[PDB]
């Protein structure tokens, strides 16, 4: 598959010159992090998602990385890339824009959203791994598996994002340049191994976010990091229902026990002893069925 080069200065043009301002304000940021800002725009009678770049030579890696995962990997619980530039001075991604946002900010609210209910958030789930699942097929490995990298359309069919830090498979390798999110990452992943077995875990993080409605890491709270929930559970001092997010109406306690099963299997701190991708999927479609 090949995309549309696109003008670093249309791109400019459209996303009124890379206006840093909420789009409450009047301005067209969308969202940051991604080794980049992600600014609204509107191109070739399209609203679109126009992410500006952002060691150059590495930001430039995760660029060909991105572009090169996107150009094999088309599927329908995968962002996709109309395009990018490259001429001018920074470096632009442009993909089909997403309505909903994040999964993180959908999850908390963000901007007067309405809460997402139970029965939105299992189509989410399996979408989520419907997304995984294509990846790992194709030897695939996301590295960045976490609710900020889930986006939500039209229709909230997630998405998966962020394929900058994607690495191929088609064991287990080893890398001295530690990248992911700390709160998500499996304990092998925080030591430098590569596997695919580390894209599991991180999604059992995005599972209990699912679940609670709580973000992975939070500064004034205890525990601060959402995956030591698990202990609490296991060691019977607390159950899932004291932890399901309250914002819902439609949440079923076998659904949720269900899911909470397979963030728990995916939370496993030996990677040989998590499910892979293919149960996981399994697991979640059981689950409603
Ligand atoms: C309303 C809205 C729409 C979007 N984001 C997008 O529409 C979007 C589409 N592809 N893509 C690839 C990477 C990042 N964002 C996107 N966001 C958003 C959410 C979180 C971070 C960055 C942008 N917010």
């Amino acid at each position: 598959t090949r995309f549309h080069s696109f003008s670093f200065y249309e791109l400019k043009n459209v996303t009124n010159n890379f206006d840093e301002r909420p789009i409450s304000v009047g301005g067209n940021k969308m969202g940051e992090g991604g080794f980049g800002v992600v600014y609204k725009g509107y191109v070739n009678n399209t609203t679109v998602a126009v992410k500006k770049l952002a060691t150059t030579e590495e930001l430039k890696q995760q660029f060909d990385q991105e572009i090169k995962v996107m150009a094999k990997c088309q599927h329908e619980n995968l962002v996709e890339l109309l395009g990018f530039s490259s001429d001018g001075d920074d470096l632009c991604l442009v993909y089909v824009y997403m309505p909903n946002g994040s999964l993180l900010d959908r999850l908390s609210c963000l901007d007067g959203t309405p809460p997402l209910s139970w029965h939105m958030r299992c189509k989410i789930a399996q979408g989520a791994a419907n997304g995984i699942n294509f990846l790992h097929e194709n030897h695939h490995i996301h590295r960045d598996i976490k609710s900020a990298n889930i986006l939500l359309d039209e229709a909230f069919t997630a998405k998966i994002s962020d394929f900058g830090l994607a690495r191929a498979s088609e064991q287990t390798v080893m890398t001295s340049r530690i990248v992911g999110t700390t709160a998500y990452m499996a304990p092998e992943a925080l030591r430098g191994e590569i596997t695919p077995k580390s894209d599991i875990y991180s999604f059992g993080v995005v599972l209990l976010e699912i679940i609670t409605g709580l973000p992975a890491v939070d500064e004034h709270r205890e525990p601060q990091l959402l995956l030591d929930i698990k202990e609490e559970i296991e060691d019977e001092e607390k159950t899932i229902e004291d932890y399901i997010d309250k914002k819902m109406n439609d949440a079923d306690s076998t659904s949720v026990e269900a899911m909470y099963s397979v963030a728990s299997q995916c939370l496993h701190e030996k990677k040989n002893k998590r499910p892979d991708i293919k149960k996981v999927q399994q697991l979640l479609q059981e689950m409603t069925a």
